[PDB]
């Protein structure tokens, strides 16, 4: 229950051998539990090294190498994980631990309780001074001895004690090998306390056990859920008999190391199940049923400063020599703005021009708190779909009362703000874009946030030399105008949606995947909804429960491809039957495999179990 990191310098040491000898105190000082590696080096012949002995696990390896020290005292090593190993290939390392050419050198191991090496090999040689060790029958100790190759430990020696002869860590007879796996008989699924039957430990025991109990373990194969040696942690969802339906569970616990935690470490948040330092790429840390979370993103939010705002205050433009510095930005807190030194960049002391394929950064951004100025853009590029994504213009600040300006670009035909649909505050200004088009079809009311914002538009494209040159807005859209070509370049649809395409209709009542209009938008049925033909909907909104017709089961009101069948439940797991009707029903208590009906007489057992 006391955890520490362990290290992984190797055969690295400090010069300064008293330093070497503090480093490692400070480190494994009161530590119980290891949560990596034990690392043993470079330690002088007198230095007592009792403070070990409260290492009782190591997750990672043991490494015990150019030592001169005489006896080792991990008395209360009791198993070591192997999660990492020492050159790839060991657990255990122990060797050159005499001084070159003298008298020094470790002679004794005190590995009494070490009984349990769950990954990896043992490399125990090169030690002139280590007795006993090659006595110890590693077969038993080492959980897989392949390669055997793997498994290597040689050796003025004393003797065993009488009691064991042949098998000892030392003299002592309380340091007599304690076989737990060798001995055992067969029916012991995994190790033992004796040659019996009756002396076979629980399945999650590791090391051996005191006991027949999943709480009388040495040590825990996979977790440890309060003194209970455990497979898993308590699920994250559970069976909710009301609901019909798994639940998140509010008695949920997360792995730590070997552990079943109910919270987390200091620096420690939950993904998924488990405690980790920081929440994987796609996911962002969020407080939940009191507790800090990973939740899966819709691209995660990651603020960032504009040209002109924090660490680009000096800025005047976007450039080569920051445009990376707007990687993977969600929200810009500042401004955009793109001028022509930006765009060209200067050659001649050489700042490289923005390279085109790189504007493709912004397409992550979802708002810009000020404004976006463009008074250049690179000249093959006809639109500014780079922008996307861009929904939100705050115009928190203007420039000179405008919050959006595209100025004097001929290499622009249309705009494609796609998701574009508020601009908050400030003016609109695009003008001198004689081949820009579109823009006149544009309801930028529809945009705006109140009375006091104009608009100005002037010598672009005439509205009447694109309206003919074959420039118009899809039928499919309303009245508010679009960015572009196509369905998906639309301010709002005139009809229905499905994503960004407008259409004409949802998949009421055919299509590959029927769905239901939710004020205009389709979304799909549930997948187990069955499709219905004929005139018939599929479904009335979202989920197992709002369909027409379940395709297979119906546990409650929720369509299932089948009914509970072994499912983790609160207190147990949950079993039903199916009626001639499809509808799911309680198997009776005691029958903990399952059921045909309800009667006491109608459990049903596992086919996998047994010879
Ligand atoms: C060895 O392990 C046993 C079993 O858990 C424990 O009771 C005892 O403290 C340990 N004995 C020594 C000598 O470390
Ligand atoms: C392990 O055995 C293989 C089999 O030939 C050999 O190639 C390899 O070098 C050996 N490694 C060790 C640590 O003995
Ligand atoms: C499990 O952890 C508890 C602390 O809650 C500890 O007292 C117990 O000895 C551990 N069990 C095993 C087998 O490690
Ligand atoms: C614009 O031209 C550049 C020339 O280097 C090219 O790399 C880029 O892909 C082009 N961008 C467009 C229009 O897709
Ligand atoms: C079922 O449909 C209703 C609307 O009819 C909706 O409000 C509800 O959330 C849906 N239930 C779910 C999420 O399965
Ligand atoms: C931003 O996220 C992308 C996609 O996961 C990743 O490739 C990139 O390294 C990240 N850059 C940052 C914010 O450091
Ligand atoms: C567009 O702007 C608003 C509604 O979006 C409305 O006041 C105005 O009449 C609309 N114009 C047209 C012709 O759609
Ligand atoms: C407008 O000028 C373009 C040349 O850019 C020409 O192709 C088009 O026919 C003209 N339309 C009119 C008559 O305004």
């Amino acid at each position: 229950q006391s955890v520490c990191a362990g290290t992984e310098n190797k055969l690295s040491s400090l010069s300064d051998l008293e330093q070497q000898y503090r480093a490692l105190r400070k480190y494994y000082e009161n530590c119980e539990v290891v949560m990596g590696n034990l690392e043993i080096t470079s330690i002088e012949h007198n230095r007592d090294l009792s403070f070990l002995r409260s290492v009782r696990e190591v997750t990672g390896y043991v490494l015990v190498a150019l030592n001169q020290f005489r006896y080792l005292p991990l008395e209360n090593l009791r198993i070591i994980r192997g999660t990492k190993l020492y050159e790839d290939r060991y657990a255990l390392a122990i060797f050159l631990n005499y001084r070159k050419d003298g008298n020094f050198g470790l002679q004794e191991l005190g590995l009494k309780n070490l009984t349990e090496i769950l990954n990896g090999g043992v490399y125990v040689d090169q030690n002139k001074f280590l007795c006993y060790a090659d006595t110890i029958h590693w077969q038993d100790i080492v959980r897989n001895p392949w390669p055997s190759n793997l498994t290597l430990v040689s050796t003025g020696c004393g003797r065993c004690h009488k009691s064991c002869t042949g098998r000892c860590w030392g003299p002592t007879e309380n340091h007599c090998q304690t076989l737990t796996r060798t001995v055992c008989a067969e029916q012991c699924d995994g190790r033992c306390y004796g040659p019996y039957v009756s002396d076979c430990c629980h399945r999650e025991c590791a090391g051996g056990c005191s006991g027949p109990k999943d709480t009388d373990c040495f040590a825990c194969m996979n977790f440890n859920d309060s003194g209970a040696c455990v497979t898993q942690c308590p699920q994250t969802f559970v069976y909710n008999p009301t609901t019909f339906q798994l639940e998140h569970n509010f008695n949920a616990k997360y792995t730590y190391g070997a552990f079943c935690v109910k919270k987390c470490p200091h620096n420690f948040v939950v993904d998924s199940s488990s405690c980790v330092r920081a929440c994987p790429s796609s996911k962002m840390e969020v407080e939940e049923n009191g507790i800090k979370m990973c939740k899966p993103c819709t691209i995660c939010p990651k603020a960032c400063d504009g040209i002109g705002t924090g660490s680009l205050m000096s800025a005047q433009t976007v450039d080569s020599s920051n445009i990376d510095k707007f990687i993977n930005c969600t929200k810009i807190n500042g401004n955009l703005i793109f001028l022509v030194t930006g765009i060209h960049g200067d050659p001649y002391n050489a700042i490289e021009a923005i390279d085109p394929e790189k504007l493709n950064v912004f397409r992550t951004v979802r708002e810009i708190t000020g404004f976006l100025n463009i008074q250049s853009w690179p000249p093959n590029m006809t639109d500014f779909s780079v922008f996307s994504n861009l929904v939100t213009i705050g115009g928190r600040v203007l420039y000179s009362g405008l919050s959006l300006l595209i100025l004097k670009q001929q290499g622009i035909t249309s705009l494609q703000f796609q998701s574009l649909k508020e601009i908050s505050a400030g003016n609109i200004y695009i003008t001198d874009n004689s081949n820009l088009c579109y823009y006149h079809t544009i309801n930028w009311t529809t945009l705006f946030s109140t009375i006091n914002q104009r608009i100005v538009i002037r010598d672009n494209r005439k509205a009447e030399n694109c309206t003919a040159e074959g420039m118009v807005c899809n039928h499919l859209c309303s009245s508010d105008g679009c960015w572009g070509p196509g369905p998906d370049q639309c301010l709002s649809c005139r009809r229905f949606s499905r994503g960004r395409i407008c259409i004409e209709s949802c998949n009421l009542y055919d299509g590959e995947f029927r769905e239901f209009e939710n004020d205009s938008i389709c979304v799909e049925c549930d997948p187990q909804c069955e499709k219905m033909e004929d005139g018939l909907l599929t479904c009335h909104g979202p989920g197992p429960d709002n369909c027409t017709k379940c395709s297979h089961f119906k546990d409650g009101p929720n369509c299932v491809e089948k009914c509970p069948d072994g499912l983790q439940g609160a207190n147990s797991f949950i079993f039903k039957y199916a009626d001639p009707d499809r509808e799911c029903h309680p198997c009776h208590p005691n029958c903990t495999q399952g059921c045909n009906g309800p009667t006491s007489h109608d459990c049903i057992y596992y086919p996998w179990t047994g010879h």
